[PDB]
C-alpha cells in the first residue's frame, strides 16, 4: 500500500547527545546515503552555546538537526515533562516518536541500535506502518512508518491520554513482577508510554491477537505484514552488543534563581490541576530543594554573575592559561589551580579536586575554542566541584522542603479559580496538611 517515508529519526533532548551516540548515528547517516539523518532536540531546555555547536558539527556530518517545537511536535503534555527540572526523558521520547513519525514519516531508532546492514532503498508498509520483531517482549525502539499514518496518530493521542493519567498508575499485575526487577520509574514508564502501553494499543486495535501476552508477544501467530521485512527472522540492519532511568537535572538548574524556579513550578502545577484536579506539592518540593553550584564559563559576551558562583575564564590563546574564580559577594577570589604537569606532588593533593579540575582543563584541545563536549564535561565538573579549601567552597544556601512547599501552597491557593478545581493534594509536611484539611472542609460545604 504505502512506503516508510526515506528519513531516520533519533531523539535527544536536555543536554547534548554523547558522543558515542553521535558516533552510531554517523554510521546509519553514511551506510544509508538515501535516507535523511535527523537528530531531535528541544531548544527550550538545551545549553544553547553547546547547542549551536553541535548543530555545526551535525552539518558537517551530514546530519540533519530539527527542533521539536519549531517543527510542532511538542505537544503541551511533553513540554509539561520536559519543563519539570528532573524530567523522565524516556516517556518524553516515548511520546515524541509517534508524533514526529506521525508528522514526516519515516523509521525511528535509539541511538543506541548500530548499522549491520544497509536499508533497502524502498520499504513498502501494507498498513502503513512496521514493528520489529525483536525481543519475547514488544520493542518500541524502532518503529517504521508512513507521514500521517493512522496507526501512529491513533498512538499519538491515546499515548497523551495515558502520560495524563500517569499518576494514578498501579503496579499491578505484569506490573507488580516488573515494579521488583527493574525499579520503580522504569516499570511505570513501560506502563505509562513505552512497550507497555504500546501492548494495549495495539491488543486494542487487534494488531496483536487473542494469544499475545505482554511477554510473550507470539509474533509467529501474529499478521507478518506489521513486521519489517513481513517475517519474525531477525533483520540484517541492526545490532546492539541506562542514560534516561536515573533523574538527573536538566540543564542550568544550577544557575536559575530561586524566583524563576518557584515560578517555574507554579505554571506546572497550574497544568497539573487543571488536567487532573491533582496538587502533587512534594514532588515540586522535593526538586526545587536541590542547590548545586552555579557556575558561567566567561564566553564572548559578559556574565550575569551570580553570588555563589564559579567563573570559569577561559585562555586568550591555546598556550595562555585557564582562570577560575569563587564569586561571593560579586567579588571574585581567585582558586589556586594547582600545578598537573611538574608532577611533585604530595600524596595529600592525589585526591584534591582541583588538581583534577585543572587536569581535565589541560585535556581541552583548543583552549579557545572548545568543544561542546568539553564544555559540557566542564560544566558538569563545576556543578559539583567542592574544593577543600572552605574559602573557595560555593555555599549554596537555599530554603529547605518544607518551606518551598509552604510558598508553593500560598501562591496556588491564592488563585480563586486553581483552588476551587483542587480535588486531591499530595504533601507529608506536618505544617501543611493542616491546610489541606481546611481547604476540604471549605470544599465540604458548598
Ligand atoms: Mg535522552
Amino acid at each position: 500500500e504505502a512506503q516508510i517515508d526515506k528519513k531516520i529519526h533519533f531523539i535527544w533532548v536536555g543536554h547534548i547527545m554523547p558522543q558515542k551516540n553521535i558516533q552510531v548515528v554517523s554510521e546509519w547517516a553514511e551506510k544509508n546515503p538515501g535516507y535523511e539523518t535527523i537528530i531531535w532536540v528541544d531548544k527550550k531546555i538545551a545549553p544553547a552555546k553547546e547547542l549551536d555547536l553541535f548543530i555545526l558539527d551535525m552539518k558537517s556530518k551530514g546530519i540533519t538537526v530539527k527542533d521539536i517545537n519549531e517543527e510542532g511536535v511538542c505537544r503541551d503534555s511533553i513540554r509539561h515533562e520536559l519543563d519539570q527540572e528532573s524530567p523522565n526523558y524516556g516517556m518524553v521520547s516515548d511520546m515524541l516518536r509517534l508524533n514526529i513519525l506521525a508528522a514526516e514519516g519515516g523509521i525511528y531508532l535509539d541511538s543506541d541500535i548500530l548499522c549491520s546492514a544497509p536499508f533497502p532503498d524502498e520499504i513498502y508498509a501494507p498498513f502503513g506502518f512496521l514493528l520489529s520483531p525483536w525481543s519475547n517482549t514488544l520493542c518500541n525502539d524502532i518503529i517504521l512508518c508512513s507521514k500521517g499514518n493512522q496507526i501512529i496518530q491513533q498512538l499519538a493521542d491515546a499515548i497523551e491520554q495515558s502520560y495524563i493519567a500517569r499518576d494514578s498508575f498501579e503496579f499491578t499485575h505484569e506490573y507488580a513482577s516488573m515494579k521488583e526487577t527493574k525499579g520503580e520509574r522504569i516499570a511505570k514508564t513501560l506502563g505509562v508510554t513505552g512497550p507497555g502501553f504500546l501492548f494495549h494499543q495495539l491488543k486494542k486495535m487487534g494488531i496483536l491477537n487473542d494469544k499475545s501476552e505482554m511477554e510473550a508477544i507470539h509474533w509467529e501467530l501474529q499478521d507478518q505484514r506489521y513486521l519489517i521485512d513481513g517475517s519474525v527472522k531477525e533483520p540484517d540492519y541492526f545490532y546492539v552488543p541506562a542514560s534516561w532511568v536515573p533523574s538527573i537535572k536538566r540543564p542550568g538548574i544550577e544557575n536559575m534563581s530561586f524566583q524563576e524556579r518557584l515560578e517555574n513550578a507554579v505554571q506546572l502545577i497550574a497544568f497539573d490541576i487543571q488536567k487532573t484536579g491533582l496538587f502533587n506539592l512534594d514532588h515540586y518540593a522535593n526538586e526545587l530543594k536541590v542547590k548545586q553550584n552555579s557556575w558561567c564559563i566567561a564566553a564572548e559576551t559578559s556574565p550575569e554573575l551570580k553570588p555563589d558562583s564559579y567563573l570559569l575564564i577561559r585562555p586568550r590563546d591555546k598556550t595562555g592559561e585557564w582562570t577560575l574564580y569563587y564569586v561571593d559577594e560579586d567579588k571574585k577570589l581567585n582558586p589556586v589551580t594547582l600545578p598537573v604537569i611538574k608532577g611533585a606532588i604530595k600524596l595529600s593533593e592525589v585526591s584534591d579536586p582541583l588538581r583534577k579540575f585543572h587536569t581535565l582543563l589541560s585535556q581541552v584541545s583548543d583552549p579557545v575554542n572548545p568543544t561542546a563536549h568539553e564544555l559540557k564535561q566542564i560544566g558538569r565538573a563545576l556543578i559539583e566541584l567542592k574544593p577543600r579549601q572552605d574559602e573557595w567552597h560555593c555555599k549554596n544556601k537555599w530554603s529547605g522542603a518544607e518551606e518551598i512547599a509552604q510558598e508553593l501552597w500560598q501562591r496556588i491557593t491564592s488563585n480563586e479559580t486553581l483552588r476551587a478545581q483542587i480535588k486531591q493534594c499530595f504533601t507529608q509536611f506536618e505544617s501543611l496538611k493542616p491546610r489541606v484539611a481546611e481547604l476540604g472542609l471549605e470544599h465540604h460545604h458548598h
